[PDB]
């Protein structure tokens, strides 16, 4: 939920 927004971002 963070990387989407951590790896993926945004
Ligand atoms: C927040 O929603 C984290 C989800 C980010 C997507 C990860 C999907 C892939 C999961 C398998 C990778 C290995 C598991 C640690």
């Amino acid at each position: 939920g963070k990387v989407l927004s951590k790896i993926f971002g945004n």
